[PDB]
């Protein structure tokens, strides 16, 4: 997150860190939202290569233990069957992830609430996106969980050509733009939380930003709608 502050360590409990194994140690590759006690929401880019992944949820500081935090490997990975790797801008940026077992929910990890099916927010809406990706284009990683006010931009104007363009379709949502603030590499699947009805809702699961760099003005970040893939998330979690 470029432009954010520290959030406070139990503000965002439903957040995770997806992280791989490099040899004999893991590392943060991307955010993520816990949709139940032994379910992930990430995004499908996180999960093209093919590694080994597990989740850690009542994360707060990445280098140190918190004493709150809970290790669980990654059964199964379910990718939406529309994506397509060299084709990020088509949209359909979204996984699910089978835990190997369930979590404890306590003060520290809690289940992210989704929006109802086809949901739009309307311009301006207020929204935080939370992650440890850069702090600065080509930056590095942040050790402390960020989180940056990001406003959304409706699709009217975030597919004019000032902005993304046909780049962007309305099976996404944008956010931010104004070139201080905005996701950055790291933060990857993760939440975009929208206060809607006095309640913190994800909203979207963040995609992609510019090539030109993570804080560029008129390129808000770019996120899944959660709100479109309800009935698929609903189909795949009562299935398998
Ligand atoms: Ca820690």
């Amino acid at each position: 997150v470029v432009g954010g502050t520290e959030a406070q360590r139990n503000s965002w409990p439903s957040q995770i860190s997806l992280q791989y194994r490099s040899g004999s140690s893991w590392a943060h590759t991307c955010g993520g939202t816990l949709i139940r006690q032994n379910w992930v929401m990430t995004a499908a880019h996180c999960v093209d290569r093919e590694l080994t992944f597990r989740v850690v949820v009542g994360e707060h500081n990445l280098n140190q233990n918190n004493g709150t935090e809970q290790y669980v490997g990654v059964q199964k990975i379910v990718v939406h069957p529309y994506w397509n790797t060299d084709d990020v801008a088509a949209g359909y940026d979204i996984a699910l992830l089978r835990l190997a077992q369930s979590v404890t929910l306590n003060s520290y990890v809690q289940l992210g609430v989704l929006p109802r099916a086809g949901t739009i927010l309307a311009n301006n809406s207020p929204c935080y996106i939370t992650g440890w990706g850069l702090t600065r284009t080509n930056g590095q990683l942040a050790q402390t969980l960020q989180q940056a006010y990001l406003p959304t931009v409706d699709y009217a104007i975030c597919s004019s050509s000032s902005y993304w363009g046909s780049t962007v379709k309305n099976s996404m949502v944008c956010a931010g733009g104004d070139g201080v603030r905005s996701g950055c590499q790291g933060d990857s699947g993760g939440p975009l939380h929208c206060l809607v009805n006095g309640q913190y809702a994800v909203h979207g699961v963040t995609s992609f930003v510019s090539r030109l760099g993570c804080n560029v003005t008129r390129k808000p970040t770019v996120f899944t709608r959660v709100s479109a893939y309800i009935s698929w998330i609903n189909n795949v979690i009562a299935s398998n």
